């Protein structure tokens, strides 16, 4: 099982080779290889996660922008190279005029300090921080296109960066603290000196001037500041650093995030998002002069960084490395709420919990998939919906729930990757949906303190169980 | 003043004709024109609708998702038409294949539709109701555009309803009810006998087989449950009905919504969003075929509605209707602090006060701005920020509120178009924040009741004050 099939099993995507109804020809055949559906199961994950993200840097001091899709491309023309850069990218007419499908935001971020710093000079503070949840299209060969993780169209945890010398340090060290927040509470992955590593990517002093383009003391500048937030993080949290010389981009120094992991039982990397320094963009936009002329500053840094990367590729190994099993927040179905039949008179009473506890449940904005079960037929029915569904919280209703008063409600434990099963007292429905409810909460805790609310998109999706 | 200098005033967008530091050239000449670039107060804004949007059409009932921004032309071949609609689509090549970035929605939400009936069948809902906020791209020749009404790239709060023929008035009179409560409680409008008009659109019987194409049971069956819609919300509210004779688009009849507004004192049309049922669709993409042979059903209707329609048309239109003045749920920003120094001592509590009732709201999650003035300064202090910011709520805090006790707090009152004094009582800063959070909160009341949590975004924008 890979991505894929897990995507297909959670409705998350639509199969590229699954045939139309009537049609019988592949969806793919209408849509194009390389641009992923997203499907029922996948919509509200989607609106879930810009929510989230967008909170998430808005509450840690960025601005949260929303850049368009298309632009001339004077724009790339400005920001280089372009006689390279034009062949990753789709291009189109208006009217004469050369547009694109934006491959990245960053021009369009810079823009944005632009604007402000005309209408409001200096009074703009710095570091200036702008954060997209951003669409990106790029040329992707056919043989290079893969299941979500090498794709046409894609999303990034996109942000621009403008810091001057002073402050950057603790800037490049807080983006690690992002990315840890992020992992360790939307994700429920862990961080530390077992699981994670940093990489850092710098110049070959030799070639500053020619392969690696800019000066010397932006060069300096720069590494200096990824070694020193890179000691902090080591410090902390013995995260062990690796610093390869010459592996720069040509525009400056960087700092991969990666998370360690193992099969079965091989240890591999699974590489995340990025802290990149740019010397092109500042004198490609005259931000130097900018920034000297309205602020006095003479050190300051350029940087794009991203905590996920791109979203579709994250959400795909981390499909694979989680066998298909999503945190609460993000789960297609949040309850499954299971009514397990015995054929006798019991049954109306059981009919009527399960229904008055997905009604109350779908009121309070949960995504709730009700199924009707028997007592001979549930093994075979937990099988399917464990093997498919995956839903965050399993609750069972039969004979003895309503006899007993309690619930047998079932949590997925993401780290242990086993059901947990908690028994639930309740009076009558009400409050059977109160209960449930604070369980979905303490659920949701960590997602409130990355975003101070935690996102209900409510769905029925009853007919998918 | 047009919503041209009121989305710049506010911060919404950047003006295409504002010039580039150090370049001094237009945005436009990076941009291209029609492309309008949202800015830092437009971000949280745009957020926000996606947000309460989405949560309120997933609360009434629609599956909500979001679909792709390109799309193999074999798409747009299989809807039609396809020599005509040509003309209006961004086209491009990969790799060989002709792909357009999309102009509508409709393909790719009935291609959801036909997923889930090939993993589902019958067991999928009917009506099946998929609802997105949705990015589109349109050729418009240079002579047409004007500000945020007329564009290339712009969002509609778009949805796709699948109806058997027992629903389909209901289906109707629900997207009526939902257009009034977007209305009543997102932007404060009043709709009524005095305020709203609703316009059927029908065939002429004659050239039904020409130049309405589908059959005469189609129009007779969609034509009679608008009219029994009409008359219910007529019946309800005393709104009044228009009816035109062969006004329909060639593959169906429709409704449009029309708000009736004045100046100044001219009474004038505010055209929103539509209820377009399609005779075309169902049979360019087999669902009559479909819905048949999976649910036994004859007599069904496939129906494209929108509430608003554009979103950045209706946000214009807003703009110059209410002069600048947002909802506190959409307004770029949502407390104004002005802390008013008076030369003495006292000004270190005013000081105090302002900055941790600012901090305060802003770990609540809240759109702040603290200004520095001063009693001789506040009257034209006050006058910049009407005039341009327009922040939701203004909070003064000066001698008298420190010696008293008491806030100095004023919330524009959108019906009346004047600010509205309220006295609020604090022991201390925390306090303050609580009671000013308490405020807000019945400001956000309406929007709770749309969408079950009302959008905090936070940011500091201080420095446009
Ligand atoms: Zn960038
Ligand atoms: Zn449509």
């Amino acid at each position: 099982k890979t991505h894929i099939d897990y995507a297909y099993e959670l409705d998350i995507t639509v199969k590229p080779d699954s045939r139309v109804p009537v049609f019988n020809r592949e969806f793919a055949t209408f849509t194009g290889a390389g641009v992923p559906l997203f499907s029922l199961g996948g919509g509200p994950i989607r609106y879930a996660l810009a929510e989230v993200l967008a909170k998430f840097h808005a509450r840690r001091g960025y601005y949260v922008v929303e850049t368009p899709i298309i632009a001339s491309t004077e724009l790339f023309k400005v920001s280089g190279h372009i006689e390279f850069y034009r062949n990753n990218m789709y291009l189109f007419d208006i009217e004469g005029h050369e547009f694109a499908v934006k491959p990245m935001n960053c021009p369009y971020h810079i823009l944005l300090f632009l604007n402000e710093v005309a209408k409001h000079r200096s009074k703009l503070p710095l570091p200036f921080k702008v954060f997209e949840f951003g669409r990106v299209h790029r040329y992707e060969p056919s043989g290079s296109i893969y299941g979500l993780l090498r794709v046409r169209g894609f999303t990034q945890d996109d942000a621009h960066i403008i810091v001057p010398g002073g402050r950057v340090i603790d800037v490049v060290y807080d983006v690690f603290e992002e990315m840890k927040l992020v992992l360790e509470r939307l994700f429920k992955l862990g961080v530390s000196s077992e699981t994670f590593k940093v990489r850092l990517s710098m110049s070959d002093k030799s070639l500053i001037g020619k392969e690696f383009m800019g000066s010397k003391e932006e060069w300096e500048g720069a590494e200096e500041a990824l070694r020193e937030a890179a000691s902090r993080i080591n410090e902390k949290y013995g995260i062990d650093i690796v610093e390869l010389e010459g592996e720069a981009a040509f525009y400056g120094p960087k700092l991969d995030f990666i998370m360690m992991v193992e099969e079965s039982g091989v240890s591999k990397e699974w590489q995340m998002g990025t802290i990149q320094f740019d010397f092109n963009l500042p004198r490609r936009f005259r931000l130097y002069d900018v920034v000297r002329e309205e602020f006095g500053i003479e050190e300051v840094y350029i940087i794009h960084r991203a905590l996920l990367g791109s979203i579709e590729r994250f959400l795909g190994v981390y499909l694979e490395h989680r066998r298909g099993r999503m945190p609460f927040t993000l789960a297609p179905i949040q309850f499954a709420v299971i009514a397990v039949k015995t054929g006798g008179e019991v049954d109306r009473e059981i009919e009527d919990l399960a229904s008055s506890i997905a009604k109350g449940l779908l009121d309070k904005g949960f995504r709730v998939a009700v199924k009707g079960s028997s007592k001979t037929g549930l093994s075979s029915d937990v099988r399917h919906i464990e093997s498919t569904a995956k839903p965050a919280v399993n609750v069972f209703i039969g004979a003895k729930e309503v006899r007993e008063k309690v619930l047998d409600v079932r949590v997925f434990d993401l780290e242990s990757m086993k059901r947990r099963r908690l028994a639930i007292a309740y009076g009558d429905a009400a409050d059977a949906v109160e209960n449930l409810a604070a369980v979905a909460e303490e659920l949701e805790s960590p997602v409130r303190s990355l975003s101070g609310q935690a996102p209900r998109i409510p769905a029925d999706f009853s007919f998918m169980l």
